[PDB]
């Protein structure tokens, strides 16, 4: 439901850009 | 500076979630 760490940051384009951070660059979410 | 990785990681409330990645020591947003 949140977002929030110290590792591996990434963002993507959704109205503003989303949040995920992760040790992988995973598939964090498909929506 | 700006949103970037291997720092520090933090998300905020945007009509989804923004992305905001700093090493701290500057104000951003702060929700």
């Amino acid at each position: 439901l949140r977002v929030r760490r110290t590792l591996q940051c990434s963002c993507r384009r959704v109205c503003r850009n989303t949040c995920s951070c992760i040790r992988l660059s995973r598939s964090t979410y498909a929506s």
